[PDB]
């Protein structure tokens, strides 16, 4: 019925339909239209003391737990999606990546070569848009395909 990976949710707030995609923790009140070699795409991570390497360019020790790290992610969510904050200047700012200082941006890349639910989320993302919180052993990230 619908494109890879999404399924119809009810709003428990006002009762309207809206479109939720498993895979990269996407949602969005328009119903979804519609692999290549290589995406390429940029990302915001936000490290937590469970994270393979708890460790940054912004702390030397990071300690903050999960749950506060997905609660910075939905916070950064929110600016992105009503605008008052771009994803990359976010990225730039407060990634716990070393690619921070390139806006977030990783480049291209196959299947094979990145964390599994980092990879699957890339691929399923349609070119400009920009998963959910995606979770894998780095930490939380926001991913934003670029190409
Ligand atoms: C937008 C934006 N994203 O990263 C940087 C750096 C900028 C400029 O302020």
């Amino acid at each position: 019925k619908l494109p890879p990976g999404w399924e119809k949710a009810m709003s428990r707030s006002s009762g309207r339909v809206y479109y939720f995609n498993h895979i990269t923790n996407a949602s969005q009140w328009e119903r979804p239209s519609g692999e290549p070699a290589r995406v390429r795409c940029s990302h915001l991570l936000v490290k937590h003391s469970q994270s393979r390497r708890p460790s940054s360019w912004r702390q030397e020790k990071i300690t903050r737990t999960k749950e506060e790290a997905l609660e910075l992610i939905n916070g950064y969510i929110q600016k992105i999606k009503s605008g008052e904050e771009d994803f990359e200047s976010l990225a730039s700012q407060f990634s716990d990546c070393s690619s921070a200082k390139a806006r977030g941006d990783l480049g291209a890349f196959s299947r094979g070569q990145m964390q599994k639910p980092f990879e699957d989320a890339s691929f399923a993302l349609r070119t400009g848009e920009m998963s959910g919180p995606v979770f894998t052993d780095s930490g939380i990230h926001i991913i934003l395909r670029t190409e």
